């Protein structure tokens, strides 16, 4: 089943064979994890990644809000509160999907978790447009008349 790591006694820094074996193995792993439905064990790590990506976006949007017209703030802040909403729901649906594994509700909680996820990405794209309109507005202001 199992074998030792590849020999440490070869350079690897210009080893195209090593690199191509790596590429092909990854291409197989990527293919297989697409084809197959991930087990609910795997949900948590997947969600932590999404959550990390959110906090980065939010912390960045925090630092951008000082620049933008005061009249744009409430709307940006709402767009953020909405992403947090999507995260709440994502997390709750995840927990429900895990709890109801091997019930008649497995597929439904799964679907609903994905709906929460898809919503989080639509609303991210929406936060971008909100911030962008804010910025163009500020450029209008900054530009003399």
């Amino acid at each position: 089943e199992i074998s030792p790591p590849p020999t440490a006694n070869l350079d690897r820094s210009n080893d195209k064979v090593y690199e191509n074996v790596t590429g092909l193995v990854k291409a197989v792993i990527e293919m297989s994890s697409k084809i197959q439905p991930a087990p609910p064990e795997e949900y948590v790590p997947m969600v932590k990644e999404v959550g990390l990506a959110l906090r980065t976006l939010l912390a960045t949007v925090d630092e951008t809000i000082p620049l933008l017209p005061a009249s744009t703030h409430r709307e940006i802040e709402m767009a953020q509160k909405l992403l947090n909403s999507d995260l709440g729901e994502l997390i709750n649906k995840m927990k429900l999907a895990q709890q109801y594994v091997m019930t008649s509700l497995q597929q439904e909680y799964k679907k609903q978790m994905l709906t929460a996820a898809h919503a989080l990405a639509v609303d991210a794209k929406n936060l971008l447009d909100v911030i962008d309109q804010a910025r163009l507005k500020m450029l209008g202001q900054t530009r003399p008349h």
